[PDB]
């Protein structure tokens, strides 16, 4: 089977969230392939099908549980099973619909949605931007039991979209970034539920650029520099590698890693 | 006095090398300033005189002795006394003669070069560029030597030229750079004399625009590519000061630091 790490939002705390988060990238990246201190997840290329997911067990206060698979490849959630029922989003091609058999291979209902998952879709399903989703313990305890009355017909399509908007960013958004994991950090030791200011939706939004200029740096001089947000809403330029260390915690992968090419 | 720190050519070893660099460049520069893990030497501006300069007490096999006196805000060096002469270099302005006064104040005989130190002078003088003038153990004996001699007429001025240009790479350049220290261990390990390969010279010319562009970088990122050689003399382009951190240890000080400005 996959690897599973579990996960609870009943008596949730800083470290059981941060033991949690630490566990997912150590099955996501296996430490082969580290790029100015950042980790880069497996290459799809080539990739065995044994290797293409983990799953992410989520209980909560109301004992009721639902798994994700996520593809190791881009740490971004594929589908969940809850129960008898099993749903996967949309594939983009037909080696993804392929490898997406290979998960919940017994459950006895499986389903593809005709969505993606991407928060563009997921985003008008909901009928909400990620700017007004509130994110928190309380947020995820409310989509791990959405998401499990979902076979049933206690979950309306927006609440399901929104509850995964919120998995979405609370577990492969915080596995890809330090500083998002850190933003769910402050949430629980708080108990506060606010939704992501705009250097969390400018982060999420740059993942994958990040990624490819980072990868295709000039010893970590972008070529072209990236404009996130700040908190407040203000630009924040990015023309290195340096200033995204404690930032982000792993990338897809975008290219080979040129030669070491050392003085 | 100001702080002094003692080598001998006689018995050196590749370790007795590297505790003198090591303690050279803990007198050059404080700690309070470093850019991307390269410490940067103290601002000339406001620099109170009696934290002006480290003395470099230099024996040999032949037991005789030359005292060099380097400048920490560059770690070059402006003059050196042997017995009862000193000798300094011609100032490059009126603070920097001034400050010149204040070395080897009990010396009986002191003296100014019209010349100064900068390598196109030196080599000028010898009637030899550095790529012709051997450097390692031997070398550095016999330069402690001339610059011993040359009060009482042994020494003749290309040969003293010479000496300068021998000492100021094994003991300012090699402060300067772990790499230039790295080619004098390596020559002390195998007892080689040879002259400074592309890779040495091309280090030496770029200090001051290394340390520039390291220092006005967008995050590390040059803005615009400094040109090295490697050890064969082929192109090597600098874009950012990632590569740099294991090759250059201190920097002169160019421009204040920009506020931390982290994400």
């Amino acid at each position: 089977q996959y690897p599973i790490i579990n996960f609870t939002t009943a008596g949730a705390t800083v470290q059981s969230y941060t033991n949690f988060i630490r566990a997912v990238r150590g099955r996501l990246t296996t430490g082969a392939d580290v790029r100015h201190e950042i980790p880069v997840l497996p290459n799809r290329v080539g990739l065995p099908i044994n290797q293409r997911f983990i799953l992410v067990e989520l209980s909560n206060h109301a004992e009721l549980s639902v798994t994700l698979a996520l593809d190791v490849t881009n740490a971004y959630v594929v589908g969940y099973r809850a129960g008898n029922s099993a749903y996967f989003f949309h594939p983009d091609n037909q080696e993804d619909a392929e490898a997406i058999t290979h998960l919940f291979t017994d459950v006895q209902n499986r389903y593809t949605f005709a969505f993606g998952g991407a928060y563009d879709r997921l985003e008008q399903l909901a009928g909400n931007l990620r700017e007004n989703i509130e994110l928190g313990n309380g947020p995820l305890e409310e989509a791990i039991s959405a998401l499990y009355y979902y076979s049933t017909g206690g979950t309306q399509l927006p609440t399901l979209a929104r509850s995964f908007i919120i998995c979405i960013q609370m577990i492969s958004e915080a596995a890809r970034f330090q500083y998002i994991e850190g933003e769910m950090r402050t949430r629980i030791r708080y108990n506060r539920r606010s939704a992501p200011d705009p250097s969390v939706i400018t982060l999420e939004n740059s993942w994958g650029r990040l990624s490819t200029a980072i990868q295709e740096s000039n010893q970590g001089a972008f070529a072209s520099p990236i404009q996130l947000q700040r908190r407040n809403g203000s630009k924040f330029s990015v023309y290195d590698v340096s200033i995204l260390i404690p930032i982000i915690a792993l990338m897809v992968y975008r290219c080979a890693p040129p030669p070491s090419s050392q003085f």
